[PDB]
């Protein structure tokens, strides 16, 4: 059934492979219209305690004290919050004063290598730093990804498909930006592959009872699988990532351009079967397209757009976690308050396909290389100050797959 349409890579020619995918899956869910009504009920519900919650003004993103989850005191309430909102608000994950430290230890480490000499938000093509590394593999952020994977089901049918208390190093840039920023922002969307989520046959596995109308059966925190998808090379992530998220290097202020998400994990199921539905054409997949991340729109999706929930507002040291399929967005900014500085840190337990990244991370490191995902800039080869192999602490060493 499958078979007739999926490609473990880009197929040669992609409008034709969804023609048969949706030929083969309308036959496959009978009446999909049905089907996808009744999961719109469903995820109605939702959509409902969260406009209530928003109404009360209560938290709708959960919200941990991260000396709980250090304490592991972290209740069955509290994790059942999260599994039903794929989303999280860990506060004080560092001191905030810490956080600063580390925003400001990454601007001397800039000036010192005269970063402005050999070079309204801005990303820095910076990756090496003592105070990014340091966070990385430091003792609380190991205990936030171990709390975090733990809330997925890895363990199924005599299997483990990860180990959900080493996560990989998955070096990633640093973003400022100043007060007064104007940005447009970023268009709500899903990251970990668009058009590979309806051809790959991994998620065929992962998505079987989305394709086949066992909704009731599908659980977004099921593991399975997910581990063998493979993002296509197209003209871009290689690491499976459980929780995308970042630590705040400074607090970020309500309404300031701030991220949003979609807080209900199963959203991607109507994602999925929208392009299904009787309104749409042949070749598209309402929005998708290769080399792009899988857009969110109220043209398509218009009950999962009014539920885009901004985070509360953070102080620095608070970090901000949602699950692979959530949808995210930016909202736009025009003379932004206050600073708006992330540290990009996802949750990527090891297993084999992120242990293979893991050894080229560790081969990037020790050039100060740009890692494999990302522009070959290589500024830090030259660099004095930064982290080296010699920095690394255990953790660090298995989250680089090193013996």
């Amino acid at each position: 059934m499958a078979s007739t349409f999926t490609s473990d890579t880009l197929p040669a020619d992609h409008k034709a492979a969804i023609r048969q995918m949706k030929h083969a899956l309308r036959a496959q869910l009978g009446d999909v219209q049905q089907i996808f009504n009744q999961l719109s009920d469903d995820i109605a519900t939702r959509v409902a305690e969260i406009n209530a919650l928003k109404a009360q003004g209560d938290a709708v993103w959960p919200v941990l004290s991260y000396a709980d989850i250090k304490a592991g005191h972290v209740t069955a309430e509290q994790r059942e919050q999260i599994k039903r909102r794929g989303c999280a608000v860990i506060k004080g994950h560092f001191p905030r004063e810490q956080a600063l430290g580390w925003d400001q230890s990454m601007l001397d480490y800039l000036d010192r290598n005269r970063f402005d000499e050999v070079y309204r938000p801005e990303i820095y093509p910076i990756y090496w730093s003592q105070a990014q590394m340091q966070a990385r593999q430091s003792e609380e952020m190991a205990n936030a990804q171990s709390f975090l994977n733990r809330l997925w089901t890895f363990e199924s049918d005599g299997k483990q498909w990860f180990n959900p208390d080493v996560s990989v190093i998955y070096p990633d840039r640093i973003r400022r930006r100043p007060p007064g920023t104007t940005s447009k922002g970023l268009g709500a969307h899903t990251d970990s592959g668009a058009l590979e989520r309806w051809l790959l046959p991994a998620y065929q596995r992962v998505f079987a009872n989305v394709f086949n109308g066992n909704l009731a059966q599908y659980d977004p925190w099921h593991a399975a699988h997910r581990t063998e998808v493979e993002e296509y090379t197209v003209d871009k992530c290689s690491v499976f990532r459980t929780f995308q998220g970042w630590t705040a290097l400074s607090d970020m202020l309500p309404g300031q351009g701030l991220l949003h998400v979609v807080p209900i994990p199963e959203a991607m199921a109507y994602v999925l079967l929208r392009p299904l539905l009787d309104d749409v054409p042949e070749d598209e997949l309402c929005g998708v397209a290769p080399g792009r991340v899988l857009p969110v729109s109220e043209q398509w999706h218009p009950l999962l757009i009014e539920a885009l929930t901004s985070i509360p507002k953070l102080e620095a040291g608070d970090s901000v976690w949602w699950h692979c399929d959530v949808i995210h967005s930016v909202a736009p900014v025009e003379n932004q308050q206050g600073w708006g500085n992330v540290m990009y840190i996802p949750a990527a337990p090891m297993c084999e396909k992120n242990l293979a990244y893991a050894h080229k991370v560790k081969a990037a490191l020790e050039k100060g290389a740009s890692p494999g995902d990302f522009p070959r800039e290589d500024y830090e080869t030259n660099w004095e100050g930064r982290f080296t192999l010699a920095d690394l602490n255990i953790h660090g060493k298995r989250a680089l797959g090193m013996d």
